[PDB]
């Protein structure tokens, strides 16, 4: 009985806006949810404008008022899918899971890492008989110190926004039915989403004297990309014209280009986002294939590419935020990059001259989870990506 009691003593702990936002979250969990998962893919004055906005702005900072002094492991159940094995571990009408699954599960999600994001119910225990359990997959997270955590009437509120490893797999059994509990760990990466002038501060900070840094010749190279020369350069690379119709010009840019994205390295593990064209995925711009309104052509994508490497011949922009620009509008792609500290890397827009991040030629990217959301009516795909050192 104390833990009710002590859930009706947290909410006393919040703002009288954040009681409110609570309440409708008792109320109704599933859409909050639903939207806190994407709401940083839209454009700045498409998410301002949404009716749940607030009532997300609100539960984040209640959550954010419980913070624990240590790691804590926290449990719930998720899809296999959320981790790209798009297949029953074992349908709900069975007991047994299969070792042969066991080890295809660990296959896929070995030495990957996963983004986890947006609002999720917790448990401190591991569940038994009564609690609900509509998946064969039970995750067993270690949240990071200083975490926020929601007691509430009892079940417990999260937001997740990081990146997560599954460090160890183990088969357990509740009531008959065996389950796959999966010991999960946080790595750490900035992750602006849709704010962008934060990440822009950012940026501006750790790449304000970069061009100090920079040659007189790379200085010069890197204002020509900049201010337009980036279409030659990269059609050129695109085509392979190194090899087929050699540019000595456009080959000493590149040269220069990679040399400044190497002079002072992303500091941090960092989280961008690029909105992809067909054509970097094998598709051409006319592609009756990159249309992901039909639910085939996703499954032909994901086929194609979920747990599968993709270079890229050019440099590879991106943005410090998640959100929609009108430069972007019809791409139906967004490349959210996971970038490890000692990457190649410039914060572009540190120069005069918007938040751009520039990756170097013939960087390849794994590709470990791809998903789909609505924005109005176009169906666009995440597609979950680690940067290879």
């Amino acid at each position: 009985e104390w833990e009710r009691k002590e859930a009706e003593r947290i909410e006393q702990k919040l703002e009288r806006s954040e009681k409110e936002a609570l309440e409708s979250y008792k109320k109704d969990s599933v859409e909050i949810s639903k939207y806190s998962q994407t709401r940083n893919y839209f454009y700045d004055y498409q998410i301002e404008a949404n009716s749940r906005e607030k009532e997300y702005k609100e539960l984040r900072n209640a959550i954010s008022k419980n913070k624990i002094d240590k790691p804590m492991y926290v449990y719930y159940f998720e899809s296999p899918e959320k981790f790209a094995f798009n297949k029953v571990i074992r349908t709900e009408n069975q007991n047994e899971i299969s070792l042969e699954k066991f080890n295809e599960f660990k296959e896929t999600i070995q030495n990957k890492l996963f983004k986890q994001d947006g609002f999720k119910d917790i448990s401190l225990y591991e569940p038994g008989k009564g609690d609900e359990k509509p998946t064969p997959l039970l995750m067993h997270l270690k949240l990071p110190r200083n975490t926020g955590m929601l007691p509430y009437t009892v079940s417990t509120l999260i937001e997740q926004g990081y990146s997560i490893k599954i460090d160890k797999i183990v088969r357990i059994v509740i009531d008959g039915k065996h389950y796959i509990k999966a010991e999960a760990s946080v790595v750490s990466s900035l992750d602006f989403k849709d704010d962008v002038s934060k990440g822009d501060s950012w940026g501006k900070a750790n790449y304000n004297d970069w061009s100090n840094k920079l040659t007189p010749n790379e200085l010069a190279d890197v204002n020509d990309y900049m201010r337009g020369g980036y279409t030659a350069i990269n059609n050129y690379l695109i085509s392979n014209g190194p090899v087929n119709n050699p540019n000595p010009e456009l080959d000493s840019k590149i040269t220069n280009i990679e040399n400044a994205l190497k002079r002072e390295p992303i500091p941090t593990n960092l989280t961008v986002y690029r909105r992809s064209g067909p054509q970097e995925f094998g598709l051409t711009l006319t592609s009756p294939e990159y249309d992901f309104n039909k639910l085939e052509n996703i499954d032909a994508f994901k086929s194609k590419w979920e747990g599968q490497a993709l270079s890229y011949p050019n440099f590879i922009s991106t943005s410090i935020g998640s959100v929609n620009m009108s430069a972007f509008a019809k791409r139906k792609i967004v490349l959210r990059i996971t970038i490890p500290k000692g990457s190649p890397g410039a914060y572009l827009s540190a120069i005069p001259g918007e938040y751009e991040v520039l990756l170097n030629h013939g960087s390849k990217f794994k590709i470990n989870k791809i998903d789909s959301y609505k924005d109005g009516t176009i169906t666009k795909l995440i597609v979950d990506a680690t940067l290879i050192p």
